[PDB]
């Protein structure tokens, strides 16, 4: 029954490789951005708070759609 | 012929078996991801929201939170490099190292001219070559009692080829079926010339 075993291992692997590329791209980028922007936002707490809040709503969105995306890369639908 | 209709009913079922195994893996991985990354992303959204809440109320607590968010983004970045590397599986350059060890320590002289290292080899194909290679050298150390073993890794035009030759005693007639199968699966081939020691020619399309 190996015959099926080892071939199916090959397909998992491939599947694994695919997800891996997708993730790598989108996510590296999005996490760096979130770091950056959360830092600008900190820079404004005092000097311009309304701005800092908008920036934070932004960071919130990029984290949300980041989840979505991961979810999508691994979507079975 | 009808050789066609048949090869294609075969293709159809292979494909279906295919999407089941595929999907099973994707789900398993989806759980892993929820569990790590999904949680970190969610957390970042949470803290950034909290911070926003504290802008006027407690500016210091908000700054503290944003520092927290920055850290969890950093560490998540890490999680990701690691994950993806790990999911990429074992890499051919690395398998080369592995077998240098194995040979040297089973006391066999290892021969390797470094060359035009191929350029557009899918990660999957890289993995099959690494596998076929580990096994071929295993068989060297187990069956040949050769004194020397040379591996060549060359770009030929359709395909990458890796040969492994040993000046030892071809016995037998599991590993070899395994190699022919993986290789076969990627639209490549195994060849076995015993004309003077065990010589193995593992060719696979680049893709
Ligand atoms: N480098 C080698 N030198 C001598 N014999 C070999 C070599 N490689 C393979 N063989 C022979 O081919 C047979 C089949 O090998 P394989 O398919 O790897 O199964 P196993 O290693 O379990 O025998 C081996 O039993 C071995 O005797
Ligand atoms: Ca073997």
């Amino acid at each position: 029954e190996d015959a099926n075993e080892r071939i199916a291992e090959l397909v998992k692997l491939e599947e694994r490789q695919r997800i891996a590329r997708d993730l790598e791209d989108t996510l590296g980028q999005k996490l760096s951005l979130i770091g950056l922007k959360s830092d600008l936002a900190r820079k404004l707490i005092y000097k311009d708070p309304e701005q800092a809040a908008r920036e934070l709503k932004s960071v919130q969105q990029t984290a949300r759609t980041s989840l979505n995306e991961v979810r999508k890369i691994v979507s079975s639908m």
